[PDB]
């Protein structure tokens, strides 16, 4: 069947910044392997003034270019998103074992005329989760259902 967690490190503190960067890892905790391409992560967010966004891994274990990326505007807004950053994996991603995990998956985005968010009306960040943890508010797929993690309100 499949049972993930995602872990999320922040590497923008400020909340003012041009740049959000949610590092990510996905961790196999269950019992079989999953394949990645099945698994879909969510970064919900307030864009703060839409534009254009670009989403770049500079860095991934697994490879950054399997790292895809979907920015997705809400029909409607809810607490503290009206965007999600759709984070998923290329075939060549491959495979998460058992208790196994992806490693590190850097990532930022930023909007493409450089104007500031404000991370600090979004669902899905946590200033202070610096270091690899539990992220509860980054939400979590395997085709498409939610396994990880609570969506907002
Ligand atoms: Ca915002």
């Amino acid at each position: 069947s499949g049972q993930i967690k995602v872990l999320y490190a922040n590497k923008e503190t400020n909340s003012t910044t041009n740049t959000i960067r949610p590092w990510l890892k996905v961790v196999n905790t269950g019992s079989s392997s999953i394949d990645l391409s099945r698994v879909t992560i969510r970064y919900w967010y307030t864009v703060d003034g839409d534009r254009a966004q670009s989403a770049i891994s500079d860095w991934a274990q697994i490879g950054a270019s399997n790292v895809t990326f979907k920015f997705v505007k809400l029909s409607s807004s809810v607490s503290g998103a009206d965007y999600y950053l759709e984070i998923g994996f290329k075939s060549g991603a491959g495979q998460l074992q058992p208790g196994k995990d992806t490693g590190e998956i850097q990532i930022r985005f930023n909007k493409s005329d450089w104007s500031n968010y404000n991370q600090g009306n979004d669902w899905s960040w946590l200033q202070s989760m610096t270091s690899y943890g539990e992220n509860v508010k980054v939400t979590a797929y395997i085709d498409g259902v939610l396994v990880w993690g609570q969506e907002p309100s």
